[PDB]
Order: structure tokens, then C-alpha cells, then sequence
């Protein structure tokens, strides 16, 4: 009658020998209830992946409680059984037939083992059950010299009738004191791929963030492995981690490998599937699980999607789900035990979402923040998953994964693999249509697939973006270098110099405002500060937040700022300032002033913002109103008028470059000192329409006339009156 | 279904070898859709088909370098496309295992039944090594979080059915095939290269896949119930510039209807294959049938010959500037850096040919032409 449900994994006590393989602590209870004899076979369901790991049973003492098994850590290692995992028992399969040759791998080693062998084949085979394909051991004492050894046995050359067992034990019958079949120490072989066996996840296989990393290993480590000298300070340690970033970081992967990385019992949440109509049963579902949490003392909690399970109570009380939650699992957390060692592992993607409460000193002290991965994190993270499938698959020299991550800025971690899946795939259809069906070693990997894979995924945030791969560059724009010193040393401050700011204080205005005439470089000026500074740029303008619908203009604005601030350090940058900025001109409607108040208190008002650097450009500075144009936010003011001389002189040679210099009859001077008052944009026009004048005659054309370029002067206006240029000048010399 | 009865070893019932010709049509029994009926649609049939072969057929080769198979597909586009026509296709010509839902009817009020009914369907699908998973209607099911909180059905599906799909296995051989109307109504969650990384888009049909689904249907249907030729059915391409299969098809139906009420009210009840299928009723079911798009602004206004034509002839002379600019000079803009300006302003006192400059363009350039007007 005691109907057992769900079973709990647990390393062996005591270590020694004993059993080590099939100890099955289990009682006697079960083994009457499932009708077969202790002293045989058990299975382990563990949800799915069929093969259950049929593997012998033992009897307990009495004292061992139902709920958990014991399954040694060899075959926690064989099978990737991680603690906490909920197992299921069933009848046990038919007897394995036999084992043929078996072969060691020799982990992690330069093999050579046969001075520190001392007849290993007694020590693998000193225990009951034992399943060929997998056994770990420790390397307990071999001769002199001490050291660590492990073994990988995964690779076997037997076949088993039933398909279901998926790692195909074996019996043994062989002879031992203290010869086997035909030996069996062959080659340093890796894990078979043959059978497919789960991975385990390497500590070593995320990379890039090393800093973060070691500090959060070393931040869950010193209250795991010293609670005695942390509660001598009687401060007593916290349980809650947050950790967050932007989406395809990886964050789950590095939960997982710390997960297997780490030997105590470790616990997470199967997401939406706690929540249930009745109100007490998620309660009791939280409870139980935290009682099993804290009755061991070496546990782990995961969270995952915190933001879904613990919205904020202030932005939505829908109900059900609501600060009830909250409060709970806060209380829950709060006191299991007074030194203790517990630690939560919070995942979530968007941090403002989350509760605020959750998000407190008092509770979740401790957090770890995760960015984009820059260049050297990409080329690491493409330089192991490169020694990951070996060299024996496909040919990449440094300077080629140096020049990959340089072209994918943009990229993520799972932007990379997703890459290096799609540029497998291509290279495999490749090779189906061309070479009739070659081997695939031969074909391997090359840069063209790669490079068209880059080209046709396109980077993840499906948001139009220069990127300034395929747009204009520093090299085509000729300017003034007032400027650019100017710019360069004002976005290289927050990049370069946040610690700098934290330490003496004085941070950064983060306020920057650009001012020209209609038909000047404002917008030029834009594009080479977002080339320049090399980071996502956000395209944004004025009119683009206005809409027909009250209030979804302060929703598209919390939007574009939550992505900025998700974005990592930036620049975020409005095209048209002007539609928005005058509220008492022109009798705007409460919209305009609401946006006009949101977008005053989020620059500069109850919160400051670190990360982003705001930059506004207005077609004219005169109407803005009186509490934006003010001290410290967007203080700074840059003339940035027409281009003079050099200027004028290198954009046309630029737009003259298509064509040829030597024929067409200009010396690339008159032509600037006559079109002298004209803009930039009509500037660059002119071009264009001396082109379409010179092709007049008959179509394609390879020479361009004078007269041609008179025609243009004359069929052509400035539109730029001194009125307006006074009017400009007044602003600077008001201000 | 009736019995067996042979006279012989290792004489039938009055011979079986006669004629070889198709399905009896009696019956109307339903018929395995191939890939016959789908046209126009080579290179996007080709990659669905690369993409279904590629992990079903030889996972090994693809699960050797460790960075395991793709699992979700997308498809999307616009409505009446043929798109599940695709899929039922792909369906019909896989010995695969399928796992097509209804949709909204899993769907209750009881939030663990729905759970209960995903385990069932995901455990069926990985317990057995070759299935396939066809969903639909994807925006609904999972509409986009930011877009509005809905609640009970909610991104709650979208967690499980990662959590679901992203490790049913190490390699196997399982897919999942999305379509939606919009990608963007899509959750983003979903639309994610980890996820769905491979995504097929069918767009609009031109000219040259219109005429050959129009060429497929004809040959479906067979020459006995019409007589149409090449250049009439290029023609009724050509005509067609917006329409897609499905409109194609209803084009052809419509057509059927009015040529067998003529007929009927005509003829009084003469042989049907007599009257068969003509061009008069095409097009004046393609002309009371309302363009595809439907409230369209950009109309297809008449044409008339340049002998009708009386104006200035700078203004002609402009005209033939830029339309012979841009057809015949993108190659010299490209060298020189001109490029397009595509900009030009008409204006002038109203009824005065400001207008008839466009008409006479749009009859003589033979390029499809829109107009709107300005008001509407
Ligand atoms: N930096 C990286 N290096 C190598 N592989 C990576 C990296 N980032 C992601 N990947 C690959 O992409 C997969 C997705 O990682 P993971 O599931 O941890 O994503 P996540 O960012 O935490 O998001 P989500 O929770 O939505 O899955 C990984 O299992 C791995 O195969
Ligand atoms: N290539 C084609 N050949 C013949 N008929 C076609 C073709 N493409 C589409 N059709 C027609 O279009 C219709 C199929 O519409 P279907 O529902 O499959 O489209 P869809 O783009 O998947 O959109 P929906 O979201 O409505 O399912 C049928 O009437 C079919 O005859
Ligand atoms: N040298 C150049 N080459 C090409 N395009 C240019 C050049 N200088 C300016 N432009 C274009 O002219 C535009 C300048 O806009 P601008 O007149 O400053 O807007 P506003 O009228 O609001 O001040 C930019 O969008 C840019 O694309
Ligand atoms: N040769 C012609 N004979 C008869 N009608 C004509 C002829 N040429 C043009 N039209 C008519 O004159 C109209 C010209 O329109 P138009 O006056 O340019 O528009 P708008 O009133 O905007 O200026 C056309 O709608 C056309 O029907």
C-alpha cells in the first residue's frame, strides 16, 4: 500500500567497495511491490531516453528511506544521472548474452600505462553487474608516483537483439586473482559517437566570460565548502544568485555545467508546470520541494524564467499567479537554517520585469551580469567549438577564425553554432548535388559555405541595422577634424573610462547634441559617430514613436529603451528630434507633452543611465523647449556647418572617383569654389544630375562636357536663404 | 470490398488485361496529392525537400561532428499561397510518421489536460524513430508576448515547447514544420536561430510560376474538357499580375460556372463537352471577379495608343528620359555612380494632360503600372 511514484538518485555512502556498481538502496517494501527478487536485476526509468540501465539491486538496512536510491557515482558518471532527477522502476529485461572484446581509452592520458597497469582487468571486474560500455573509477593507489588516471571504455563491438537497451550491457565470465579475450588495452579511443552517448558538459567548454565565470564558481563555492568559517563571522551567508543578459548568451548552458561540473545534489524548476488551478497545491508542491532541498545540506537550486513564475506585482496584479508567489518564496528562502549552505541560481532575461522585491540587498545581494561577447570572446568561442569536431573534419587556419569573428560582430555564442550548423548543412548539400555522392572528409569545410552562411542567416534581431559592414565607412565621408576629435574622445569616455567615473565620481552627462542647417552633414555626422564607435546602433526617429493611439507612443519608447539598455553601452539617436520637441509652438496635444515629460525624466530625472549615451538632432534648435535645453543634459552643441574647401573637394572626388578625372575636363577645384553656397545634399546631387545631363545625348556615355556641367549649375537652385544661416548663428551666439 | 476465387497453381473471371487508364472517377475516391500538381515553386521545393531528407534520411553523417541536426522548420507566407497544400504533399509522399493537429481544438479550459495531451503526442512522436510534427496556425497558438498579455494560453506553451524540442534526443530523426500566416504576430521566442534557424518562404507567384500552375491545372483536368493554347494561357499570365494559384483556381471555377449557365440558358441543354472551356468566359470572370488585393488604391487604369495622344513634345521628350534611364542604364548608373533619382514632381494647371503623360506611359512602357488616386 505505499504505492511509490517517484524516485531520488544519491552517491554512495561510505565509499570503500562494498557494492559500488549495484547497491540499490531501496526498501524492502518496493522490492516486494514490484514483485522481483532483490537479489536481481533493477531498473532506473528516469523519464525517456529507453534503455532504463538495467543494473542489479541490494538490500538496505532498514534505516535508508524509501524516496531515495542509491546509484554510485560510476554510473552517475556512465549516465549522465544528474541528482535531483525524478527515476521510475520496472521489471528487468532479459540476460545480456556475453561480452567479446571490450577496449580501454585511456582518458585524459599519454596511455603508457603498463609500468602503473598492475592487471587492471582484476580491478575493473571485481564487482558485480558492471556495464561494459561505461566505467569510471578514481585512480585509488597504482605503484609509486601517485597521480590520476580514468579510463573510457565506451567504444564495444557487440550487438544486442533488443533495440531498447541503448548501452547494450554484457555479462562477464572471465579469470582474475587479486586470460581475459584477446586482450584489452588498444589505442587512446575517445567516447564512441557510434551509440551516441550524452556528453557531458566540460567547465572548459563555455568561454569569453572567464572573469564572470571564476567569480560566480567562486561565489557559490565559499559558502558550499566553508560554512563554518563563513558563520564565524556571524554575517551568515546569502542563498539567492541572479543571473541575466541579453537572449542566446548561453546562460542555461553554463547552469548546466556547473550542474554536472559540481557533486552535490543540485534541484531546478520544469517551468509553468508548478503552477496549477488550486491555490494550496502549488504551495505544497513549493513546500515539499524546499523541505527536500534543505533536509540535505549540500543542495542547489535552479531557477529558470523567474520574470514568468515572479512577475511584477506593480505592472500587472492579473491574479492567480500574483505577490502571493512572491512573498512565499521569499519566506521560503529567508530562514531554512541560520549558517547552512544553499545557494539559488535565478535566470532571467528581462531584469525590470522581474519583481523588485526579488531584486533587493536583503535577498539577492549578489548578481552576475552577462554582455554580448566581444571580438576575443567569439574567436575563443569559435576556436573550441573548432577543436570541438576536431581537425580531422575540417581545415581553419587562425588568421581565418580571426577574420570570421571580426566579420559577425554582431554574433552570439548561439549565433556561432547556429553558423556552424547551417554552414555543415549547406556544405553537405553541396557535395549531395555536385559530387555525386563523395565522401564527406574529402569536401570538409571551406570559408566560401561559411561566408554565405553568414550572409544568408543574417544577425538575430531581425531589426533593420547598418552594421557598418555593408554601409558607408569613414574612408568615403571627407570632413572637418574639429569634429571628430571632438567625437571620438566623447564616446570614448564611457567605453574606455567607466571604472574611472566610478571611482572619482563625476560619471558622464551622457547629453550630446548635434544642430544644422537643412541640407548639411547632421545625419553624415550620425552614421560616422555610429561607424566610429563600432557598437549596435538603434535607428530611431521622431515621427517613428508617434502613433494614432494614446499611450502607444510611451509604450514604443519603453520599448526602445529597454532594448537599448539590453543592448550593451550604445548610443541611441534620434533622426528628427523637431516633430516632438515644441509643445508651446504650435499648440501641440497632451501626447506631445506626455512624451516630452517621459523622455525629460528618463535622461536626467529620479533615474541615471550608465549604460546608454543619448544623442538628439533637431532641424532647428529655436523651438525646443525651455526644459530640455538645459545644463547637463544634451549641453553640448556642435556648429557642424556646410562643408568647407577639403571637404567639398574630397566628396567630389569621391562621387568623381566612378568616374574618370582625366577626361572629364575638371580639376576637381572650380567646379567646389563655384558651388560654394550650396548644401551638402544638393551638393552631392549635383553629381548626380551632371551625370544624367552628360548622358543626354546618347545614353551610355564615357565623357562628360562643360556644357553639360553649365546646364546643371543653371537647371539647379540652392534653396538655402542667409536668413535661416543668421537665424542658426543667433542660436549659437544666444547660447 | 467482395472475395477471391482462382483457378491455378504457384483462369481469373473473363480476362484482367484491358486498357491502362486511370483512378476510376465514379467512385470519387480522394487522391494522393504528388508533386506534380505543385509548380512554379522549383527552387523553394527543392530546399524543402533538402531539408526534409537531409536529417530523416542520413542523421548519422550529420550527427558525426557533434553539433547535432536541426529540429524546427518555418514556413510562412501570404494567405491562400498553397502552402498547406505543401505540407499535405510532403505528407502524402513520406512513409514517415506524421503528427498533424487540429489546433485550437487541444486546446480547453482545463490547463493540465492540454499538458497531459502534449506529453502523449511528444513521447509517441520521439518513442518511435522515423515522425515527423506538422503545426499550424502558429500566431494564434502562440501569440507574441510584448503584442498583449492574453493569459491561460500563454507563453507558457512556448516554454514547454522548447523545453520539448530541444532535447527529445542526441541525434534521431525529428522535425517540426511551423507554418503562419505573419512572422511577425509569430512569437520571437519561437523565432530564434536555436529554434528555427531554417526558414521557408513562399512568396507571391510571378508571371512565369502562374503560367505554369495554370499549364499544371490544364494538364490536370486533361484536354478532353478544353481547348486552351500557349499563348492564351501566357496572355491570362501576363493579365493576372497579382493573382495567386488559389485565385487561379477560383478564376477557372468561376469561369466553369459562367460557361455552363451560358451554355444552359444558350444551347438549352446541349452536350457539355460540346461547349467545353473558351477565352470569353475567362475573361469576363477574371474581369467581375475583382482584383486579388482586395480594396486596392493602386488600380490598373486603361490604356490608349500614342496616335491619341496630343501634348507638347518636351514634355514627350522628358518622358522617354526617364523611362529609358533607368530600363537601359542601370549598368552606366552603377559604373558612375548617378544611380536613380526616381523622384520627379508633375504640376500644372488641372485639366491639361498632367494625367494623359501617365496614361500614354503606362500603355506604351508595358511594364505593370499602378496608379492612385489621391484622395481615395
Ligand atoms: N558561447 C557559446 N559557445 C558555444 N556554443 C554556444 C554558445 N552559446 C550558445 N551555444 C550553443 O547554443 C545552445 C543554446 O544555449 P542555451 O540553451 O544555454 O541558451 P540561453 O542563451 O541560455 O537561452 P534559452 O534559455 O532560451 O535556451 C547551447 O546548448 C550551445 O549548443
Ligand atoms: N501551385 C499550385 N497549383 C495549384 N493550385 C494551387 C497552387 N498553389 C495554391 N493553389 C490553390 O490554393 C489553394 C490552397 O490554399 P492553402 O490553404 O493550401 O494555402 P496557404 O498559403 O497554405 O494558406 P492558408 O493559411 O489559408 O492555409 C487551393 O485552392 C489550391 O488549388
Ligand atoms: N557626402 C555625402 N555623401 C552622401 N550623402 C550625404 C553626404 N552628406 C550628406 N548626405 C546625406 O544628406 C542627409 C543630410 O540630412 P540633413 O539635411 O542634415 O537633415 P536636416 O535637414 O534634418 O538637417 C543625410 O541623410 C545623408 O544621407
Ligand atoms: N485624345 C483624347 N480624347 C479624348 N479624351 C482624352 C484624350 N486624351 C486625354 N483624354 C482624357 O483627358 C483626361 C486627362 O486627365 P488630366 O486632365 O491630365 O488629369 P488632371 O485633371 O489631374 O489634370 C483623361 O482622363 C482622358 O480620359
Amino acid at each position: 500500500f505505499k504505492l511509490p511514484a517517484e524516485f531520488i538518485t544519491r552517491p554512495h555512502p561510505s565509499k570503500d567497495h562494498g557494492k559500488e556498481t549495484c547497491t540499490a538502496y531501496i526498501h524492502p517494501n518496493v522490492l516486494s511491490s514490484l514483485e522481483i527478487n532483490p537479489g536481481s536485476f533493477c531498473t532506473v526509468g528516469k523519464i525517456g531516453e529507453n534503455g532504463i540501465l538495467v543494473i542489479a539491486r541490494a538490500g538496505d538496512e532498514e534505516v535508508h528511506p524509501v524516496n531515495v536510491i542509491t546509484l554510485s557515482t560510476t554510473i552517475r558518471s556512465v549516465g549522465n544521472l544528474i541528482l535531483g532527477d525524478r527515476l521510475e522502476l520496472k521489471k528487468a529485461q532479459v540476460q545480456p548474452p556475453y561480452a567479446t572484446k571490450v577496449t580501454v581509452g585511456s582518458l585524459q592520458g599519454y596511455n603508457i600505462l603498463e609500468c602503473m597497469e598492475e592487471k587492471v582487468i582484476q580491478k575493473l571486474l571485481d564487482d558485480s553487474g558492471v556495464i561494459m560500455p561505461g566505467m569510471i573509477f578514481q585512480n585509488l593507489k597504482t605503484k609509486a608516483g601517485d597521480e590520476s588516471i580514468d579510463v573510457v571504455i565506451t567504444d564495444a563491438s557487440d550487438d544486442s537483439l533488443p533495440d531498447v537497451s541503448q548501452l547494450d550491457l554484457n555479462m562477464d565470465d572471465m579469470y582474475g586473482g587479486l586470460g581475459s579475450t584477446h586482450i584489452t588495452f588498444s589505442k587512446e579511443t575517445q567516447a564512441n559517437r557510434k551509440y551516441n552517448l550524452p556528453e557531458p558538459l566540460s567547465y572548459a567548454a563555455v568561454g569569453g566570460l572567464d572573469k564572470e565565470i571564476e567569480s560566480l564558481k567562486s561565489a557559490i563555492e565559499i559558502p558550499l565548502h566553508q560554512p563554518t568559517l563563513f558563520s564565524s563571522f556571524g554575517v551568515s551567508p546569502p542563498r539567492g544568485i541572479l543571473l541575466h543578459g541579453p537572449p542566446g548568451t548561453g546562460k542555461t548552458m553554463l547552469l548546466r555545467v556547473v550542474a554536472n561540473t559540481s557533486n552535490a545534489h543540485v534541484l531546478t524548476i520544469n517551468g509553468p508546470s508548478i503552477v496549477s488551478k488550486y491555490l494550496g497545491e502549488t504551495e505544497a508542491a513549493l513546500r515539499d520541494i524546499f523541505n527536500e532541498a534543505r533536509k540535505y545540506q549540500p543542495s542547489i537550486i535552479f531557477i529558470d524564467e523567474i520574470d514568468s513564475i515572479a512577475p511584477n506585482r506593480a505592472n500587472d496584479d492579473s491574479g492567480e499567479v500574483e505577490s502571493r508567489v512572491v512573498a512565499t518564496l521569499l519566506t521560503l528562502m529567508d530562514g531554512m537554517g541560520a549558517a547552512g549552505k544553499v545557494v539559488v541560481i535565478a535566470a532571467t532575461n528581462r531584469p525590470n520585469s522581474v519583481d523588485p522585491a526579488l531584486r533587493r540587498p536583503g535577498r539577492f545581494d549578489q548578481e552576475v551580469e552577462i554582455g554580448i561577447p566581444d571580438v576575443d570572446a567569439r574567436f575563443d568561442i569559435l576556436t573550441k567549438q573548432f577543436s570541438r569536431m576536431s581537425s580531422d573534419r575540417h581545415v581553419l587556419d587562425s588568421e581565418a577564425i580571426k577574420y570570421i569573428a571580426s566579420k559577425t560582430h554582431g554574433y552570439v555564442g548561439a549565433d556561432l553554432t547556429a553558423l556552424c550548423r547551417e554552414s555543415v548543412m549547406k556544405t553537405i548539400q553541396r557535395g549531395l548535388g555536385t559530387d555525386a555522392n563523395i565522401d564527406k572528409f574529402s569536401l570538409k569545410v571551406t570559408l566560401k559555405d561559411v561566408e554565405s552562411a553568414m550572409v544568408d542567416i543574417r544577425p538575430s534581431a531581425m531589426r533593420e541595422i547598418f552594421l557598418e559592414m555593408p554601409k558607408v565607412y569613414w574612408s568615403d565621408i571627407g570632413g572637418q577634424e574639429e569634429l571628430k576629435t571632438k567625437m571620438k574622445e566623447m564616446i570614448q569616455l564611457p567605453l574606455e573610462a567607466s571604472e574611472t567615473f566610478a571611482r572619482l565620481g563625476i560619471s558622464a552627462p551622457k547629453g550630446v547634441l548635434l544642430y544644422g542647417p537643412p541640407g548639411c552633414s547632421k545625419t553624415l555626422t550620425a552614421k560616422a559617430l555610429a561607424t566610429e564607435s563600432g557598437i549596435n546602433f538603434l535607428a530611431v526617429k521622431g515621427p517613428e514613436i508617434f502613433n494614432k493611439y494614446v499611450g502607444e507612443s510611451e509604450r514604443a519608447i519603453r520599448e526602445i529603451f529597454r532594448k537599448a539598455r539590453s543592448a550593451a553601452p550604445s548610443i541611441i539617436f534620434f533622426d528628427e528630434i523637431d516633430a516632438l520637441s515644441p509643445d508651446r509652438d504650435g499648440s501641440s496635444t497632451s501626447a506631445a507633452n506626455h512624451v516630452l515629460t517621459s523622455l525629460l525624466n528618463e535622461i536626467d530625472g529620479v533615474e541615471e543611465l550608465k549604460g546608454v549615451v543619448i544623442v538628439a538632432a533637431t532641424n532647428r534648435p529655436d523651438e525646443i523647449d525651455a526644459a530640455l535645453l538645459r545644463p547637463g543634459r544634451l549641453d553640448r552643441h556642435i556648429y557642424v556647418g556646410p562643408p568647407d574647401v577639403n571637404a567639398r573637394l574630397e566628396i567630389l572626388k569621391k562621387c568623381t572617383k566612378k568616374f574618370n578625372t582625366e577626361e572629364s575636363g575638371v580639376d576637381l577645384h572650380e567646379l567646389a569654389d563655384r558651388t560654394e553656397g550650396y548644401s551638402g545634399a544638393e551638393v552631392v546631387l549635383l553629381c548626380q544630375e551632371a551625370g544624367l545631363a552628360a548622358i543626354m545625348e546618347d545614353l551610355d556615355v564615357a565623357k562628360v562636357e562643360l556644357r553639360h556641367f553649365e546646364k546643371a549649375f543653371k537647371g539647379i537652385a540652392r534653396g538655402i536663404t542667409p536668413e535661416m544661416l543668421s537665424y542658426y548663428e543667433e542660436f549659437a551666439l544666444r547660447s
